[PDB]
C-alpha cells in the first residue's frame, strides 16, 4: 500500500487490474480522461478499490493512470469491444429520438443474454451509464436470481437509474421494485420464476404510464446465464413479456442462431463478443459472492455503511409463509428457519396475493427461541414494515 505503478493509455485502450487478495488498490487518473464501466473518472480523485476488485479503466482519447498498492495483475489492453457497446447505446438513443418526434413516447427495451461470465452485468452497467450520461433515465431490470446487482439473491428486481454507477460501489439502488423468488436459480421453480418476471413486466408497464421520463428511458434487462434447456425458453418468454425491441447476445453463436429463427422478425438481434478482460469465475467464488451480496444488503459498503437493527420478534406478531409450485403455505415457526432470509411482503394478508406482491425488503433470522416463541432478526429498519414474512431458501451466516 505504498509501491506505485504508472500507466500510459493510448486512445481506445484500457487498464485492466485486479487488487491483491490481501489489500486495497488506489487508482488515480493523472492526465486526460477515462471511465470505469461507463462512469467518468474525476481527474486526480483517488479511488480506493478493495481486495480482489477486478476493474478496467478505459479511455476514448488517452490517459495517464497511477495505481498505488499491490496488484495481482495490471496491464493495458489495446483492443476492446467498447465501440460496440457505444454503438448499441447510440442506436437506442436514435430509437428514442424517432419515437419522440412521432409522439407519450416509449423507450427501446434491450434484453442482454448469454452464458455465465461473458460480462453481461458489466455491459448492462456500461449501457445504463451511457443512457444516464445522455440525460435519460432508463429502468434496469435484473432477472438473474443468482448474481443479482439490484437486491439480494433469489429476487427479480428493477430500478430507475438516475445517476451513473459509483465507480467503487455500483448503482445507487433508489427504491427498487423487488419480487422474492426465494431460490438461487430459476430451475428450482420455473413456473414461479416466469410468473414473477411477467408480473414485473406488467407492474413496470403500469408504472411508466405515470412517469414520462422513465417511459422514454426504456429498459436494459439482464438475464441469468442459463441458456441451455429450460433456460433457453426463459429467454424467449422474457423477450415476449417485456416486449423487447433489441436482443444482445454475448459470445454464444448457437444461441444467436436459435433466437434469430424464433424471435418475431421486428426484433433486432445483435451478436457481440465478450471482452478479453472478463474473469471466468468458479462455483465456489460465485457462492462467496452471493454471500457478500447479502452482507451488503444489510451492512452497505465501506464508502456508505448501513446500520441494521437486531431485535426480537414474537411469533404471535408475524405470519411466516412459503411459496411452492404455486401455492402459499403457512409456516409453523421452527428451528429450520434459522439463517434464512425472509421477505416483508407488501400484501397485508398471507393469501393468494403474496405470490404476485412485491416486497418491502428483507430480514435475516439469526436466532430462534422456540420456548419463548420469539426469533431474533437482522433488519434494515427499526420495526418490521410488514407482518407477513415470506420464506427464502437463501441462507447467510452473519
Ligand atoms: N473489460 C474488463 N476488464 C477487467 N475486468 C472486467 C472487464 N469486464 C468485466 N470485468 C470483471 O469480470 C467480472 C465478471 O463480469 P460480469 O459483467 O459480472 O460477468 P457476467 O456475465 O455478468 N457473470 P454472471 O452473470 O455471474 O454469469 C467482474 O469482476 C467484472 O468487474
Ligand atoms: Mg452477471
Amino acid at each position: 500500500e505504498e509501491n506505485v505503478q504508472e500507466f500510459v493509455l493510448k486512445e481506445d485502450c484500457e487498464l485492466r487490474f485486479a487488487a491483491g487478495d490481501d489489500s486495497d488498490v488506489c487508482l488515480e487518473l493523472v492526465k486526460g480522461y477515462a471511465e470505469i464501466f461507463g462512469t467518468e473518472l474525476l481527474l486526480n480523485k483517488k479511488y480506493t478499490f478493495p481486495a480482489k476488485s477486478r476493474v478496467a479503466a478505459f479511455t476514448w482519447k488517452g490517459a495517464t493512470i497511477e495505481l498505488v498498492g499491490t496488484t495481482e495483475s495490471a496491464y493495458v489492453a489495446e483492443s476492446t469491444p467498447m465501440v460496440i457497446y457505444l454503438n448499441i447505446h447510440a442506436a437506442m438513443e436514435e430509437v428514442r429520438k424517432k419515437r419522440e418526434e412521432q409522439a407519450k413516447a416509449k423507450g427501446p427495451r434491450l434484453l442482454l443474454v448469454g452464458p455465465t461470465d461473458v460480462g453481461k452485468t458489466t455491459v448492462s452497467r456500461i449501457l445504463c451509464n451511457y443512457s444516464v450520461r445522455q440525460g435519460r433515465t432508463p429502468i434496469f431490470v435484473e432477472l438473474d436470481v443468482g448474481q443479482n446487482s439490484v437486491s439480494v439473491p433469489g429476487t427479480v428486481a428493477a430500478v430507475l437509474v438516475q445517476k451513473t454507477a459509483d465507480v467503487i460501489d455500483g448503482f445507487e439502488r433508489n427504491q427498487p421494485i423487488v419480487f422474492n423468488f426465494g431460490h438461487t436459480s430459476p430451475s428450482a421453480n420455473l413456473s414461479l420464476y416466469e410468473a414473477l418476471f411477467k408480473e414485473m413486466a406488467t407492474t413496470l408497464n403500469a408504472q411508466i404510464q405515470e412517469n414520462d421520463e422513465a417511459k422514454i428511458g426504456g429498459m436494459i434487462i439482464n438475464t441469468c446465464g442459463w441458456v441451455d434447456g429450460e433456460g433457453y425458453k426463459c429467454i424467449v418468454k422474457a423477450a415476449s413479456a417485456f416486449e423487447v425491441d433489441v436482443v444482445i447476445v454475448l459470445d454464444h453463436e448457437r444461441l444467436y442462431s436459435d433466437l434469430s429463427k424464433e424471435l418475431p422478425e421486428f426484433v433486432r438481434l445483435t451478436h457481440v463478443p465478450k471482452s478479453g478482460g472478463v474473469e471466468q469465475r468458479t462455483g465456489q467464488i460465485r457462492s462467496k459472492m452471493r454471500g457478500e451480496n447479502v452482507h451488503r444488503y444489510f451492512y452497505g459498503t465501506r464508502a456508505n455503511n448501513l446500520y441494521p437493527f437486531t431485535f426480537d420478534v414474537s411469533f404471535d406478531d408475524v405470519t411466516l409463509c412459503k411459496i411452492g409450485e404455486t401455492k402459499l403455505v403457512i409456516m409453523e415457526p421452527s428451528a429450520d428457519i434459522k439463517h434464512h432470509l425472509f421477505a416483508f411482503s407488501r400484501s397485508t394478508k398471507a393469501d393468494e396475493n403474496v405470490l404476485k406482491s412485491p416486497v418491502f425488503g428483507f430480514c435475516l433470522v439469526t436466532e430462534v427461541d422456540l420456548e419463548k416463541r420469539t426469533m431474533s432478526i437482522l433488519c434494515p429498519q427499526r420495526t418490521i414494515p410488514s407482518k407477513v414474512l415470506v420464506f427464502s431458501d437463501i441462507t447467510h451466516l452473519d
